[PDB]
C-alpha cells in the first residue's frame, strides 16, 4: 500500500539517480503552471503536501532514466523493419476464424466479411484497413505473422491476446540504411514504453526481482 | 547489501517514528564526544559522511522503540517468577547426561562430576553453580525444567541448543506482589532484548513478514 511504494520508489530512484537540480526544476515548472492553485490541484491530486509531490517527481523522473535505458541496440535492430500496410478480421472463435480463411480462398471480399465479422472496431469499417505502421505497433504474434506475408498473401488465422486474426498484407514501404534510422526506432521504443503502464510496471516487478525481493500488487 | 539496508530501516523507521529533534539530538551527543575526530571515527566506523551516520542513528532509535514496543503485558507476566538459584551439568551426549544422572542418584557428588563433566566454563569451577538468576536470564529449555523442580532435587537430561543439562535447584528467592515488581521486570525485558542482536534482528524478519516482503540473509 504505503509501505509498497516507498519502497519500490526507493529501488528505482536509487539505481536510476536524477540530480535534486532536475527534480526542483520539474517542480517548480508545475508551480508556475498552476501558479496560486498549486495546493488544490495537489490536493485533488491526492498529495499529502509538497514534499510527497516532489518524492513522486524524483520517481516520475527515475523511471523515465530506467525506460530510456531499458532500450539496447539489440532492440532498436529488432524494430529495424520496413512499415507495412495489412487489413485484418479479428474473431474471438478459432473455427470461425478458418472459415472465414476458407470463403477469402474462394474470392470472398476481405474487405465486406471485414465490415461484417471483425471484432476491432478501430478497423472493421475500413474493410479492417489498419493503414502503414511500424514494427512495435502491433502486438509481437500479429507483427511476427504479418512481416512474413508476400504482398496479397492472407494468412492463416493467428493467435494473440485479442483472439484471433486474419491478416493480409498490402503494402511495404523502402527500408532507409540502419545508421540513417536507428536514432528514430531509439526514440519511438523510448516514447511507446513510456506512455506505456503495462511496460513501466512489468520493469518494476523484474528491477525488485533483480534485487531479491517478492512483494505482492 | 546496500539496497536490503535502505528497505529494512525504511520498514522500522517508517513504523516505529521518531521526531528528527531527538535523531540531531543523538547525532550532536556524538559530535561532542570525539570533537575534530568526529570525521576520522565517523571515516573508521565505514560511514559514507554525516548524512549516512544519521540515517543510521535514525535507525537505531527507531529499532530501539521498535525494540521496547515488543515487549507486552502478558510478556511481563510471563517472566513475573521468582528468582532462583540452580546447579548444571552440560554434556553434549545424552546418553552420557543418563550416566551422569545415575551417579547423582547413588549420591556422587554434583559439585565434583560438574567440576569434572560439564562443558559449561562459566560454573564447572563452581562445582556447577550458576547462583541466583531471574527468569529470561537462561534458555527457555532450561529455564521450563528449573523452575519445575523442588529445592534439591535433580532434573532427568534436559536437552537445549546448548546440549544436555542435570539441573538442581538450590534456592529460591520469595516473590513480591507484581504490581510492585512489573516496572522492573518490563526494564529488564526492554534492556536484555535491546542488548540481544539475536532478539532485534529476528524482530526485524517478522515486521518485513508483516509488511509482505521476502528478502536473503
Amino acid at each position: 500500500d504505503m509501505l509498497y511504494e516507498m519502497i519500490a520508489q526507493d529501488v528505482i530512484t536509487k539505481k536510476y539517480k536524477v540530480s535534486d537540480d532536475d527534480v526542483d526544476k520539474e517542480v517548480q515548472k508545475a508551480k508556475s503552471q498552476y501558479g496560486d492553485q498549486f495546493k488544490n490541484v495537489l490536493k485533488n491530486n491526492g498529495l499529502k503536501d509538497e514534499a510527497d509531490f516532489k518524492n513522486q517527481i524524483k520517481f516520475k523522473l527515475s523511471m523515465n532514466k530506467a525506460i530510456k535505458q531499458s532500450v539496447t541496440e539489440k532492440d532498436v535492430k529488432d524494430h529495424y523493419k520496413p512499415e507495412i500496410k495489412a487489413s485484418h478480421i479479428l474473431v474471438s472463435d478459432e473455427n470461425e476464424a478458418k472459415e472465414i480463411k476458407k470463403k477469402l480462398d474462394t474470392g470472398a471480399s476481405f474487405e465486406e466479411l471485414a465490415k461484417q465479422e471483425s471484432q476491432d472496431l478501430l478497423s472493421k469499417e475500413k474493410g479492417g484497413d489498419l493503414g502503414y505502421f511500424h514494427s512495435g505497433a502491433m502486438t509481437p504474434e500479429f507483427e511476427t505473422a504479418a512481416y512474413k506475408l508476400k504482398i496479397g498473401q492472407i494468412s492463416d488465422p493467428v493467435q494473440s491476446p485479442n483472439g484471433y486474426h486474419i491478416i493480409k498484407l498490402t503494402g511495404k514501404k523502402d527500408l532507409k540504411p540502419y545508421d540513417e534510422v536507428k536514432n528514430s526506432i531509439r526514440k519511438n521504443l523510448e516514447e511507446e514504453r513510456t506512455a506505456d503502464p503495462i511496460f513501466g510496471k512489468k520493469l518494476l516487478q523484474s528491477e525488485l526481482k533483480k534485487a531479491n525481493i517478492k512483494i505482492n500488487d
